[PDB]
């Protein structure tokens, strides 16, 4: 029935944050989210960025695994071109086992050429999408634990035969229940190749909210690819990422956003980038304004899901009418490490008072 | 000063233990060792083994990081041929940062062909594992330095990018704590150890598995000669030596707890048949004047293992020190006491607080 609440931890940590502080904020976020019934926590991967400063989401997932009871974790995404697929497959399976299946897997190519370069991919010639395909092909076969060898374009890998007593046969690091984890992919462009791939393979679709047109287009491409490949598209699997903040009143919610960590990140970091690459055009069209006038207050008033629980509940209901809805509201985590209380109260309000009222039509 | 106490967590988990139980035991082990002043915890890496069932020691280190105050962690060892070196270098630096330098790095080739095969290396003991170790380390040290390069190697492509042409837009810094390579360790097992020679040449930390008096002395001979020849001053206090060690109130109950507990079980079921098949108890047999064919559990408990009361163990260590010159860290092998850890925890407290402080290094 009800739309779930999720957390996406990019993260967006203020420049100057230490690794220990970031890791601490991640574990506290996992524990708090689990405590208020948030369904899932996605954790991103970057080796070359300042704000998005987690190069190994699996370390955080592992650190929070036995400190949580119900929440599911997902790297979003492991960048398949950057790792040996056998090493990655084994880790994925083992971590899935540790979590007793409270796990799913995000895969991706990587959008940052500086980081592609570090991992030996120049002019991001090798093809990152082909690397993704070959890695996944390999990992799926390692999880099956049937012998094979593969001399690939990008990697060599295999699964060995047993040597000629339980203690002497091969380890079993297949994911929980002995099968592949549920796999997810994120889409950003309007006509998303990733959405197409996901429908084709029956993967979990993940969108970053960039306007009504793009959201509709993502589900259009995904469902048609799915039905064509013989799958039944399920809206409840669709996760959509939003900037969301809740407080007792609209006035306090807007103020806390405008004056705190969220407004600070947008003003200092995200807006200049989004403006330079015209990424607020979908927002501008939706609201009828000119992209040149897309500022923090415009976003807070027309884009972000900000207000009292009632105001936020209404805004989500509106989007649902316009789009058809989605399965998980994936709340973007911001740097409240120094001021946890209003952020935790906000998440608690979303998970317990907002999301349960939002019902899926499909 | 005093000889330090260390823990080595291979692990040796009874066949049938789940990934969750293994992970839980590792974290509980790290916390308890920290609480009784154990200096370091080494965690091994295997993808194909049953008893030694941790394919990603860094996950356990990360999970124990914020739960401990003083203990230092090391993967022992990361198998360099199995990972992209840029991905591995980045993880090592970030984890070193999270731990605020309570970290050091074991590297190795890998001694299990079934696991080598998984990672694309056929006919392991064609690609050369030691050459793979060299190229990986060459790359990782340059990534930690954060100076631009690109390397087109025999086994990997990797590099470090130039900054693009505001702090928030500069490259991330995932260099290890203090901006320098971590201290690097290698383990030796064979009599005339190439690993001991390499460690000497490069001023790495030597780690030996105790296999008899002659090998222990040969290890230090090979290491020191390589060290002096390369122009370093060999330091015995950096030498770590792994022993099977159990302490109790009296010699009688210490022996009984070993014979009748997890340690005796692992040795009887798993280790002894292997060691006997590959003549690995010949050094022990030579030492005690018996024939290898007569090496069984009780022989090991009586003449090899460091077992008894605090005084008996202290005297046994002194005899070894007089015979070999000694070592800096007594690396205690962790066994599967997850079901009933009280006598194991007490033993570790006795070793760390009552035994080791009395052993000084000449
Ligand atoms: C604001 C923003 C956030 C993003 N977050 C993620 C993320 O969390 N995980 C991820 O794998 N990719 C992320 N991306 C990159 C896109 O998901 C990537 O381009 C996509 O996988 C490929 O898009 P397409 O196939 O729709 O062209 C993000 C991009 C933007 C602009
Ligand atoms: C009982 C036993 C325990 C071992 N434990 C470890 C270990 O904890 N870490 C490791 O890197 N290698 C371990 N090894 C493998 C040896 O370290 C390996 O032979 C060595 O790295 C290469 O030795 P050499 O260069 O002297 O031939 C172990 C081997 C045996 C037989």
């Amino acid at each position: 029935m009800a739309m779930e609440t999720g957390l996406i931890f990019h993260p967006y940590m203020r420049p100057g944050r230490s690794a220990r502080q970031t890791f601490d904020w991640g574990i506290k976020s996992a524990v708090q989210a689990d405590s208020v019934g948030i369904d899932s926590m996605m954790i991103s991967e970057h080796a070359s960025q300042i704000w998005e400063n987690i190069p190994n989401p699996e370390l955080l997932i592992a650190a929070a695994a036995l400190q949580t009871k119900n929440i599911k974790f997902a790297p979003m995404a492991h960048l398949l071109p950057h790792q040996h697929p056998a090493k990655l497959a084994t880790m994925i399976g083992w971590l899935s086992q540790i979590l007793e299946g409270r796990y799913f897997l995000g895969i991706g190519a990587g959008a940052y050429p500086q980081a592609s370069y570090m991992h030996g991919i120049r002019n991001a010639t090798k093809n990152l999408n082909d690397m993704v395909r070959e890695s996944l092909f390999i990992m799926e076969k390692i999880w099956k634990r049937e012998p094979f060898f593969h001399e690939g374009k990008y990697w060599d890998a295999g699964y060995p035969e047993e040597l000629e007593d339980e203690q002497h046969k091969l380890a079993d690091f297949s994911p929980w229940g002995g099968k592949a984890p549920e796999i997810a992919v994120t889409g950003f462009s309007y006509n998303s190749p990733s959405m197409r791939l996901a429908g084709e393979r029956n993967f979990k679709p993940v969108s970053i909210f960039s306007g009504l047109d793009a959201l509709k287009r993502h589900w259009e491409v995904y469902s048609e690819a799915a039905i064509e490949a013989g799958h039944t598209p399920d809206r409840s699997r669709h996760a959509v990422s939003h900037t969301v903040f809740c407080a007792d009143t609209d006035k306090e919610a807007k103020r806390l956003v405008m004056e705190g960590p969220i407004g600070y990140c947008f003003e200092r970091y995200l807006i200049p980038i989004w403006r330079r690459f015209g990424m607020m055009d979908g927002y501008a069209k939706d609201a009828g304004i000119d992209p040149v006038d897309a500022d923090l207050e415009f976003l807070v008033d027309n884009v972000f899901l900000v207000g009292s629980p009632d105001t936020v509940t209404e805004k989500i209901n509106a989007l649902f009418e316009a789009t058809g809805g989605w399965g998980t509201l994936q709340v973007e985590a911001h740097d409240y490490y120094d001021d946890p209380a209003p952020w935790f109260q906000s998440l608690e309000l979303i998970s317990k008072e907002v999301a349960p009222k939002i019902l899926l039509p499909k």
